[PDB]
């Protein structure tokens, strides 16, 4: 009745966090052990392993620390007060049983690179798109991640917001089936790799990316058509469609990739024909094809 604020010491937050995940093991614990099944040297005693994580978290808050590297230590979720890590420029969370990232990713405002690997992660928070300093985002072996958040970037005025500094996006062995339309808004994206994922479709606006030089879609066995170029002037130099086993067609206007230097079609066993105007690709463009297409 006579209230007229406070803040739990991080060490108390971390002790509560350890006791919590030590008691409540659903989902994360088997995922963390599975991800590390070929690593018998990691700490697998649950309390000790969570304590190791807590200690690394506490260390990362100190000045000096540029990077938080969590490899094979358990981190089901970040403890509260994640804003303590706002100064970090690099973060890796690998084989950690990571189930979810903080809803307010703005708390990691300093990040220039983020790598998430071998986690049961099902979604990325929408606020991940507020990381304006993020240059590289890498997600590998996160089979339960089925969608990217949106918008990834937006454009007014013509002014740009969101992941405006992102240069490289890698999504390998994920459950992602399609990309947000806003992918085409990433003004600084130079390299897009989506590998071994059920990517089912790709829109032609991907060719409107102003700086995209490399598109690597290898092992996307659900992809059945590659989209037309149309008016797209993306300065694409490398197009890797290796082992897209169900790819049936390339567009007829594929020759509009006037800067193409490498086209890799090996393992495209269902690609019935090449476009006739594939002779119109640049002379010094290395084209690799499966045997059934070599004659053409
Ligand atoms: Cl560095
Ligand atoms: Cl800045
Ligand atoms: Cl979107």
């Amino acid at each position: 009745l006579y209230f007229q604020t406070a803040l739990r010491p991080y060490h108390d937050v971390l002790s509560q966090w350890q006791r919590h995940y030590n008691a409540d093991r659903n989902r994360w614990h088997s995922a963390w052990r599975q991800a590390n099944s070929n690593n018998p040297q990691i700490e697998t005693r649950t309390g000790r392993a969570l304590k190791a994580t807590a200690d690394l978290l506490e260390d990362a808050t100190q000045p000096g620390r540029v990077a938080l590297e969590l490899r094979s230590v358990p981190l089901p979720q970040f403890p509260d007060q994640a804003f303590r890590l706002s100064h970090l420029q690099h973060m890796t969370i690998d084989a950690a049983g990571l189930m979810e990232l903080p809803d307010t990713m703005q708390q990691f405002a300093g990040l220039e690179t983020l790598t998430l690997a071998r986690n049961p992660l099902r979604a990325l928070p929408a606020s991940i798109a507020s990381l304006n300093r993020l240059r590289e985002l890498s997600i590998r072996a996160c089979p339960e991640l089925t969608e990217l958040p949106e918008p990834l970037a937006s454009t007014d005025s013509g002014e740009h917001q969101g992941l405006v500094n992102l240069q490289s996006l890698r999504l390998e062995w994920t459950g992602i089936r399609s990309l947000p339309a806003s992918i085409a808004n990433l003004q600084n994206l130079k390299s897009l790799k989506i590998r071994n994922s059920p990517l089912s479709a790709l829109g032609p606006a991907i060719h409107h990316l102003p700086k995209l030089e490399e598109l690597d879609l290898r092992g996307c066995t659900a992809l059945r058509n590659y989209p037309p170029i149309f008016g797209g002037r993306a300065p694409l130099k490398r197009l890797i469609l290796k082992d897209c086993s169900n790819l049936l067609t390339l567009p007829l206007d594929i020759h509009r990739l006037t800067q193409l230097e490498k086209l890799d079609l090996r393992g495209c066993v269902n690609l019935s024909r090449l476009p006739s105007l594939i002779a119109q690709l640049p002379a010094n463009c290395i084209i690799l094809v499966p045997p059934h297409l070599q004659a053409q």
